[PDB]
């Protein structure tokens, strides 16, 4: 169980993560309203939320998403799209571990994820920090589903510690680095990482432990089924690096479970 | 066992379905011959079959295929291509149920399939009915394999009842809606639906029953194996909504079976 | 165990295969240097290796790769890219067996691979034989990973016997034909075929035997795990048509093992 306040955040940013897949939200003019197709992001549409920066085909690995200004909830939301393109997928397969000592000592991260972030970090940092300067009373949030959740996590770890908190909400995100990194993400100050998972979704079980990957703690595990509405009693907090009994169980993994995080994520055209 | 006449129809429209995958058959001048590559549709090539309209990347979900004039068999054939593009696959993954009350009352259909048809319905109805006016003694037939069969099934349900019969021949189609839609598809007047499945092909088992999906009746089940020629003695008619004992059995599914419907389907470049 | 010399060749042409995946190595101007990204082909960069020809989107099935001139090792290298595009994957699925009487009587090959090679044979044969005319002292080597290895194998069979030897190095290649073709590939002279597999990689198990496919002999089997460096003691020569005990074992296959042949392969952007 989680509080209703946290459940409301979990649902809101699941819809910000879903909105990043909608192609129209990746090349939109600044200042226009954020909308989705179908009921993909009704809570985002209800808010007075507008584009600060909409980007696609960026850097290496086809980094795609948007930076949003939410005057209703008082948020500065950086939302990364997950995998869709072939280029996204080639980047996912660059799963060798690379050094990221600038982020934390002895830490290593997925080559693809960290190389994609590094290729856009200078542009996006500047835009985030411009928004923070103009709206110091707003909360900065990075979010994303799947690959996007991995990018949000890395970006968050990289930019924290510059005067403003950064909270990260990742949905169905893969492991992003080694144990050193997983511990850093568990204890890092200056913002909170909400790592959300759903039943037996396969993607948070990649890359496998055997390749040297670990998961930060805690884990928020959605136990309700696919196409089943989530209530705050269906979400269980699970503490411990590489903890089992949540998504990390030795059972059969599931693909449709990857697409149901409060609603459908990843399917907006 | 089926009659030799029906078998010949099953074999001919499997090749019309196969033809829809060939890229040259999605952007051809009107009036030119329909051909395939490497024996994909020899019966279509033998016939005096020419393009009335060829489309690609239409509507939402990358709707693709062609409308054919067959003077040998006196047919107006609408052939929908199945899954090939990323856009196709994203559409398939939009599997929550949406109201299609305008097609039949109480009915709910796959969100991707129905949205893809709605986004081309006015254009293709005009093309079909123009052809009907020009050749009012020809037989209208919608056909397709996999995603194409689902579009052909939804299109026929929508466009029947406007003065002409529409026969539908689907190959390896997934379930397209709830039980009400499955019953409607079983009983609708103004044309016949031939839903054809092969051994333990996985696609006609998707989306699973547990998401609220049902199959229309009857089912024509090909019992011969992959890469094995079909004879009329290898096809069995199975009646009953959500009948078991044909493709719908609780055994291990198979992916290559999906590509063998009288011949290789889905592979024409 | 293999000799250190043969190990060095296995390592070198795995890197030539890895290089074919980098996009900039498929439209490079003739005479420019062959380079990769992410340390994909260090040994190729060290060498004085330049492009003689660079191709992409060629023939049918999106044939892609390059022809290289290696003045350090005195090589003419034809390197085919493996599967990256949708068109590549569709060609893989064209798995019915087609007669290749122009190579050997009773032989049949994977329709897709043989069609793709046929569609570029005349052009590439001319490029290779131009290079042999200019550098008759050099050694002609065809190579490729996965689909690229299947193409290198078919090409070598077709072009051998015209006065210059052609050695073939394939990495994780699928089965390319029936047993007659597999026996021909085992006894053909005019060059040697080095068919290199890794642990329980799934691709060399495809298409399955039950569709009429067989493997040529011998097999060089890499026993060292994924992300583990390979030494000459980790490679086992395995003789015998459809020999078991190497990659052809009745155990669970693995997808990430397909990407680790001395290094990461198939992942260069
Ligand atoms: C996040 O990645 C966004 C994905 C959401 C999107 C958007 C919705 C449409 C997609 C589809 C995008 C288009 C995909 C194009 C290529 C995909 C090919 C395969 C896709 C699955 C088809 C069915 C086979 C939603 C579809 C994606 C579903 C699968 C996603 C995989 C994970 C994505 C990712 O981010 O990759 C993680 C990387 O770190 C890669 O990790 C690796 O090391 C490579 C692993 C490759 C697969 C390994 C196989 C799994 C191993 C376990 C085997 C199962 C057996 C278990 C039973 C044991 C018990 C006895
Ligand atoms: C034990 C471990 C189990 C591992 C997971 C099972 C194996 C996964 C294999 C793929 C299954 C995907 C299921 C998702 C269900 C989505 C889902 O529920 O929707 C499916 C949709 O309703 C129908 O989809 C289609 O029209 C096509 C079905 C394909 C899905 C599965 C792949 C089979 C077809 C392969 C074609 C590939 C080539 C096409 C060309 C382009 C590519
Ligand atoms: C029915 C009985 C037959 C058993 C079923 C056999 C198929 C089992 C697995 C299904 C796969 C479809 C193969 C169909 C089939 O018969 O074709 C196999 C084809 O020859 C494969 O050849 C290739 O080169 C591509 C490999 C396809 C799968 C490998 C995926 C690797 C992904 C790595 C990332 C790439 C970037
Ligand atoms: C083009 C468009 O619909 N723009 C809307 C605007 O009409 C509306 O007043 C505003 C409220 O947030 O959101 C935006
Ligand atoms: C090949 C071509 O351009 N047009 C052909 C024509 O020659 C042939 O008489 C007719 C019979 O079906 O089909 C069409
Ligand atoms: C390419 O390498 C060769 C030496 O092997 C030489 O022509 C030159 O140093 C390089 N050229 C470029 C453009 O890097
Ligand atoms: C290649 C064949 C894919 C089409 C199957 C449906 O969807
Ligand atoms: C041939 O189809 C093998 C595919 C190469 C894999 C590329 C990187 C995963
Ligand atoms: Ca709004
Ligand atoms: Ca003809
Ligand atoms: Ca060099």
């Amino acid at each position: 169980e989680v509080s209703q306040d946290l459940f409301n955040q979990f649902n809101l940013f699941a819809q910000y993560s879903a909105a990043a897949y909608c192609g129209k939200n990746n090349d939109a003019p600044a200042g226009t309203n954020i909308t989705c197709t179908g009921n993909a992001c009704p809570e985002v549409e209800k808010a007075d939320a507008t584009f600060l920066y909409s980007f696609e085909d960026s850097g290496v690995g086809d980094v795609t998403g948007f930076l949003a200004l939410d005057n209703t909830n008082k948020l500065i939301v950086l939302s990364f799209r997950g995998s869709r393109s072939i280029e996204n997928w080639i980047g996912n397969l660059n799963f060798d571990l690379k050094e990221i000592n600038d982020i934390c000592s002895g830490c290593r991260g997925h080559d693809g994820f960290t190389s994609s972030w590094r290729s856009v970090a200078d542009t996006l940092r500047q835009k985030v920090e411009d928004a923070v300067r103009e709206h110091p009373d707003y909360r900065v949030v990075f979010t994303g589903h799947s690959l996007g959740g991995a990018l949000a996590t890395v970006a968050g770890a990289d930019l924290r510690g510059n005067g403003y908190d950064i909270d990260v909400f990742s949905y169905g995100a893969p492991r992003v680095g080694n144990r050193a990194f997983a511990e850093f993400l568990t204890v890092q100050t200056g913002g909170t990482l909400y790592r959300i998972t759903h039943t037996n979704d396969i993607v948070p079980r990649l890359p496998p432990r055997e390749f040297g990957y670990s998961h930060s703690s805690p884990e928020y595990w959605i136990k309700s089924g696919t196409l089943v509405p989530v209530t705050r009693n269906d979400i269980v907090k699970i503490e411990g690096i590489d903890a089992t009994g949540g998504n990390n169980q030795p059972n059969i993994p599931d693909i449709p479970a990857h697409l149901w995080y409060f609603g459908l994520i990843g399917t907006c055209l």
